[PDB]
Formats: structure tokens, C-alpha cells, sequence
């Protein structure tokens, strides 16, 4: 599913991401925009052989099992394919573990390079939340 901006904002809000660990909703919408263009089916392969899955491009080296990343952990305890669903629940739940891990949202390179320090509230402007 390709979400609309306000549609995703409302779904993330319902799943408890607004101000989760201090990060306002606009941060999470901005990250999803630049990681996946709001497309739950997005995948991208990395040079190390791991793959990034779903709306928040969660990586198979640490967070999910895709059966082809030797020596990876599966800290969210899920198949990576479950992250590609039009229901964002599994993605959100796994993102909550990632962002509690110590370096916060810097774990998402696109957030660090394109969202951090910007006016992120613009990503939820206009939405009925
Ligand atoms: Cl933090
Ligand atoms: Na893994």
C-alpha cells in the first residue's frame, strides 16, 4: 500500500508513535517519506548483503529474519516479509524497539540526513489528527 501523508500520520498516531521517546509525529512521517516514499512494499539491498524492508526500511542484519542474511539477529522476532504488509503494526512495533536502542532516530540514515533539524511539523500540517 502507498499511504497518503495524512493517512499515515493518523495511523502512526493511533499506534502510539506521536512523541514516542520524545520524537514528534512529524519526525516519523518525514522518515517514512524519505525511506520508502510511503510504500509499505519497498525493499532495498545493502552492500553487506542485508536488505531493508517496508515503510521504515528496517534492516535484516539486526531486526528481522529474511533467511538470507548470514549471522543476523532477529531482534524484533519477526519475518522481514511481515514488515511489508499494508497493516503497519509490525513495522511500528519494531521501530519502537529500534528507537529505544541508544542512538534514537539516528538509526535511520534518511532521518538524520533529511529530517533532523528541519521543520518536521510541516509533515503533519493540514491533517485531521
Ligand atoms: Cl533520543
Ligand atoms: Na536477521
Amino acid at each position: 500500500k502507498v499511504f497518503g501523508r495524512c493517512e499515515l500520520a493518523a495511523a502512526m498516531k493511533r499506534h502510539g508513535l506521536d512523541n514516542y521517546r520524545g520524537y514528534s509525529l512529524g519526525n516519523w512521517v518525514c522518515a517514512a517519506k524519505f525511506e520508502s516514499n510511503f510504500n509499505t512494499q519497498a525493499t532495498n539491498r545493502n552492500t553487506d548483503g542485508s536488505t531493508d524492508y517496508g515503510i521504515l526500511q528496517i534492516n535484516s542484519r539486526w531486526w528481522c529474519n529474511d533467511g538470507r542474511t548470514p549471522g543476523s539477529r532477529n531482534l524484533c522476532n519477526i519475518p522481514c516479509s511481515a514488515l511489508l504488509s499494508s497493516d503497519i503494526t509490525a513495522s511500528v512495533n519494531c521501530a519502537k524497539k529500534i528507537v529505544s536502542d541508544g542512538n534514537g532516530m539516528n538509526a535511520w540514515v534518511a532521518w538524520r540526513n533529511r529530517c533532523k533539524g528541519t521543520d518536521v511539523q510541516a509533515w503533519i500540517r493540514g491533517c485531521r489528527l
